[PDB]
């Protein structure tokens, strides 16, 4: 139900910002001339996408979908940034 939905989205948001933290680290490393293992850029890609499917699987109406929305929208932004890091790195 509702509470169960607000909950699922909240857990994901929490994991998503932890994922953004790892992306930010890769971004700075690669941005400063350093190198990052390709498999790590790939492992991060699957984690972001994994959160995205988990999100979509969640159903809800009202604030519950407004939240999930900005969340998968944020995830889209991260996946696309990571696509550019992969190009810039390898």
């Amino acid at each position: 139900g509702p509470g169960s939905s607000s909950k699922a989205i909240s857990d994901i948001s929490f994991q998503v910002e932890r994922l953004a933290g790892q992306l930010s680290a890769f971004d700075t490393v690669i941005g400063k001339g350093g190198k990052v293992e390709e498999k790590n850029l790939e492992n991060l890609m699957e984690m972001l996408m994994n959160q995205l499917v988990k999100l979509d699987a969640i159903s809800g109406d009202g604030d519950v979908k407004l939240k999930k929305k900005m969340q998968e929208e944020r995830l889209h932004k991260y996946v696309e940034a990571l696509d550019l890091l992969k190009i810039k790195n390898s």
